[PDB]
């Protein structure tokens, strides 16, 4: 196409001993021979400058996982093409101009046992670098047994290695168990990114450095995570619009000395927020949360089993500043857990130190802007709420009630 | 280009009988062309991918109204190309190397009874999705009668039906009278794109959800909008930089459950923030405001027809959280109006339950930093100015001056 | 490649007259006749819309300075191939699968007569417009003597000349004394970067107006800045992850009522932030700060020479708003400088009517939250810790203790 051998587009690609096979065939085979070519020319630690792969607008089967094992690849379409399937499964789609996801559309139909479409993984030094994922779309086609399971086992990029500058951008993601996980994760960027009707939307597991989860959109399914991070130091999740319906929209374990600013979080359940296991030192702040409750019938009575004193933000840690955040609350008196019960808005379940300021909360029944375990030690709640609205079980909890 | 027929390039395409209509000559005919042959080759709702219409650097003249009713269109140039006409049009050009926009160059020419470049809609079902437009200029070469009307009928974008995952990036648009408009907008995203010299910059109508619009330059003239949104729920607003001169930078009317932080406003007019109409449940948090006075010889005596007690933010609504802001106003005493008149900073016009709080207030004359109208109950004001500053004209609003 | 002359492939282009060169021998030299190509077509005020210049993935030297004098010049490459130089220069490589960054990668080679890769430069008029970097990777290759000075006198790209509506996205830079350089910036945005081992990062120099900084990564060298900005007005900087080790992770010198937020800041020495020499009506707000010690050993006795009482910020000027930050200062009590001394937060070193507001301090010592030097004037600290915490040598700064 261009005059280098490290620029390919997938619908050019000739396997060698299979010549019957495309990219809409099986777009995996297709691109794990590309990075056979690329590991045969760039046969030295001195030749490695990696590659880029186009994958023109279209619909691609992808049945073999790919292993992304050469540093600086790029995987680049030219669309999202996000489609509502949960939409689609549920109504009456007579006279519908269009039935399934597109643009630079993979369809992910993974063995069970291999079942992530990309797999990021080296075995051996130096951690891989600079992979760039952009500008298409991954599509599971379909949930099992029905539509609405948010279940069929399949992931869409899954970085198993300790990694370094992984960019993820413009992508599409849709009706997935799991759209991306990245284990170990130094300097990634996930941003600017649709990745909604999955089970869960984006794992930041084992640990991680120096990351921005930014400028996202994602929904996630009642039994998974919208955002979720394990072990992560200096995490800055900002500028993202959570929506539903996952079993939470953020959720720490072990994370200190990040920073979730300039957010927008819309629940359908409780613990929309959840900061778990000793997270210490984090900035909580700038956000805007709406706990509302199922709209579209077919989930109705669907619940991630936890009740109204559970939080909006459940947080068990040390010195987290929990600050200029809205809370609008509205949920029928009919569906709130317990029966009769003040729903909760902040719960500082245990921690030494935390702060909660200037928090205007709104609600349709009378709640608990903030409740203090009694293992809360050292706690400070400033202009959060008149006095009637804030419930400290630690006797050492200063409260300067709202005016 | 490439081995799929998804990919288009403008310069490369020919209109079979019609050798004379170029991407120079009339850039919405080819485009048209295009798009006739996407829906000739995908003709059922399962093989409907879409495509990329890929724009060269250039100058090409756009007559006829380009209608995009396909999923999963991307339109795609390699750069904005932005260039202030304004400046051009009002000082000695003697020995200037340009004297127009340029990049992906798309000169709007369209007719005033189809004035619109691009109109995306579809009569039929469903909503159509995941369409990008990025990294091209859409330019309306001059404003009628004289380069500062910032009237001549055209527009940009205008998406007349209602859409699901559209993702508007990399744009330059200029001398448009309406640059962006999006009725009935759900997971839409406006990122990282410079919307100047236009009009009106984004419009965003009727209603929507999940929106974010992010990480952009703005500036409008003084009979537009800079940012407008009705009935919208969820929208985040973010990372984004309001200059001047819309008659004013945001502008929400029945607006819910919206955030606005961590943006830069700069207007030369009062209200360059509205809250209109019974705007609810909103965050206004970690936002810069500056109000001056024009600069640029050709606007000095331009008005947007409001006097300076209407408010730098002027807000009708419930239980806004108006929050750590800084409003830096400077505007000379002779331009103050009326006359003689003390300037209202932030502006309760009436509503229920707003909290104004922990707000930095310089100006150049004495000034309230905060008045609540009289029709206004249950306001709180922290930390927002010294007693002298703050005014209400309710008698249940509960003050804690600054120190 | 496409059916227009304004799209230019690195790897494609013969200079007329010099066969031998090639993208790989010397990339500037083919861009610089790009340019020249370029400057034969477009010779008119009215013809001159630019062009994309595409960069392959592969290694290319730059031998020759690059000479952009032309609006509207994309250059593009597919990855930022960021690789960390400094980690490989200091551990044992035996079986290293990869020695050097990639992607589209430029190993910068100049002469120290012609030092920055990409001099962005016009003495013509009128200001350069809407030129955009995305895509590819700088690489000065090594520092000297050794790989751990930051000193080589290279530059990735310097902007010399007043500019408007210039886009430096998604670029990767690596071991150069500067990477970025832009002077008399009005409506640039540097989005999306990864801009590390460099002795400079990002340097915003003379004056500019309406500039966003977003969604980076950053990490500078210990006597050169992170991101610097001079006289700038109204610069948006929000979304960056900010980490080690700059002098200062950001620095403003006479820049007024600009915009700090929801920015994760990580420093290893005294003086992070520096607002010097007479910063106005800026907002500091929604930030994490975390003050470490240098855990990399071939750094650890490496300093930017400043001590605890400097101030994680330090901060000369009038009305700042330094609200709703969190600062988490862990420093080993024998690399605490003077010896006893407690470590200073925030220094208001001069200035009138600044306002410390809602601010949650943690140190492993006893430190002084805030501390205003004898000629500050009309200060105010709220909610930012205890009495005992805030120490102003003025005599009229209003202080609310914390609860
Ligand atoms: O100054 C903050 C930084 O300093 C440390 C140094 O280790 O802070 C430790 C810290 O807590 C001590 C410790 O345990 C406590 O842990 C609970 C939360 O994890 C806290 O709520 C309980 O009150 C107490 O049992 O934390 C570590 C585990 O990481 C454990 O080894 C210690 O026992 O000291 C204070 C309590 O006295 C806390 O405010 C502070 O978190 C470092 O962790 C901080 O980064
Ligand atoms: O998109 C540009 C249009 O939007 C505005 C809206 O404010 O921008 C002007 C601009 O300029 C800098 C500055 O001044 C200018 O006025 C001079 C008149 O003698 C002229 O020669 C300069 O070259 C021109 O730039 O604006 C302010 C007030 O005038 C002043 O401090 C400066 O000197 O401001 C924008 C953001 O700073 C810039 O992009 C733009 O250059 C509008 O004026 C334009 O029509
Ligand atoms: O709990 C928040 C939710 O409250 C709703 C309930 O569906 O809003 C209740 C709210 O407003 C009612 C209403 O408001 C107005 O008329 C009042 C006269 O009693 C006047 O005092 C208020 O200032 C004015 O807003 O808003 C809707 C339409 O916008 C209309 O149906 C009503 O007249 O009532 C509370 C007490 O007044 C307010 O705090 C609250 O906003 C729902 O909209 C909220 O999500
Ligand atoms: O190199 C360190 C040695 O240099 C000194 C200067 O003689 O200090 C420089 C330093 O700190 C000065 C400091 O105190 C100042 O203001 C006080 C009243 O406003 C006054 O009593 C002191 O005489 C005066 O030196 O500044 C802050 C207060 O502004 C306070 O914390 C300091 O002690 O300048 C930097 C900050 O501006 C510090 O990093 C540095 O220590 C000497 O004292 C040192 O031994
Ligand atoms: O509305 C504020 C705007 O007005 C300006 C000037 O048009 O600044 C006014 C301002 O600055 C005064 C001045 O300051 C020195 O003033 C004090 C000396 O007594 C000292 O406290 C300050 O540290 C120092 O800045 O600033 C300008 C230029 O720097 C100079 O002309 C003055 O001497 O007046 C107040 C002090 O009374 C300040 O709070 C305020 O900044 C403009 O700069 C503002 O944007
Ligand atoms: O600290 C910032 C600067 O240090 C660089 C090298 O100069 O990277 C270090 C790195 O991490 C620090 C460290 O503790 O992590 C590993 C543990 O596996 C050790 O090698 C180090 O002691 O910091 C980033 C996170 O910001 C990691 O990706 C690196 O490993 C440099 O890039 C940076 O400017
Ligand atoms: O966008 C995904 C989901 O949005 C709504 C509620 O969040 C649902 O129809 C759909 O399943």
């Amino acid at each position: 196409p261009l005059n280098s051998p490290n620029v390919y587009d997938v619908t050019a690609w000739r396997i060698k001993g299979q010549p019957k096979v495309t990219a809409e065939s099986d777009i995996g085979a297709v691109i794990n021979d590309i990075i056979a070519d690329i590991k045969k020319r760039q046969s030295t630690p001195e030749t490695r400058p990696g590659a880029v792969v186009i994958i023109p607008p279209g619909d691609y089967d992808l049945h073999t996982q790919v292993v992304v094992d050469v540093d600086y690849l790029t995987i680049a379409g030219f669309g999202h093409g996000f489609f509502s399937r949960s939409i689609k499964d549920n109504v009456d789609t007579t006279g519908w101009l269009n039935l399934q996801p597109g643009g630079s559309h993979i369809r992910v139909l993974t063995p069970p046992t291999s079942p992530q479409a990309f797999l990021v993984r080296r075995d051996g030094s130096p951690r891989l670098s600079g992979i760039v994922f952009k500008d298409f779309c991954l599509d599971g086609v379909s949930f099992v047994p029905d539509g609405n399971s948010y279940k069929n086992g399949k992931t869409g990029i899954d970085v198993a290695s300790d990694n370094d500058s992984i960019h993820i951008t413009g992508m599409g993601f849709v009706y997935l168990e799991h759209a991306l996980i990245v284990r170990g994760a130094d300097a990634l960027r996930v941003h600017d990114n649709m990745v909604a009707e999955c089970g869960n939307c984006v794992e930041l597991t084992g640990a991680g450095q120096a990351t921005i989860v930014s400028d996202n959109l994602m929904g996630a399914g009642p039994e998974g995570v919208t955002l979720l991070a394990e072990n992560h130091e200096g995490l800055l999740v900002t500028g993202n619009n959570f929506f539903p319906r996952g079993r939470s929209l953020l959720e720490f374990t072990g994370c200190n000395r990040c920073s979730v600013t300039s957010n927008r979080f819309q629940g359908f359940y409780p613990g929309m927020m959840r900061l778990l296991n000793g997270c210490k030192e984090n900035l909580i702040t700038s956000n805007h949360f709406r706990r509302g409750t199922e709209g579209f019938p077919p989930f109705i009575d669907r619940t991630n089993g936890l009740d109204d004193l559970y939080g909006v933000i459940h947080a068990m840690g040390d010195n987290n500043l929990i600050s200029n955040n809205l809370f609008a609350y509205d949920v029928p008196p009919g569906k709130i857990a317990p029966a009769g019960a003040q729903p909760t808005i902040m719960l500082i379940a245990g921690g030494d130190g935390n702060v909660i300021a200037t928090n205007h909360v709104i609600s349709n029944v009378d709640t608990q802007h903030v409740v203090l375990d009694g293992s809360a030690t050292r706690s400070k709640v400033l202009d959060s709420g008149a006095a009637s609205t804030i419930t400290s079980y630690s006797p050492d909890t200063a409260i300067r009630p709202t005016p």
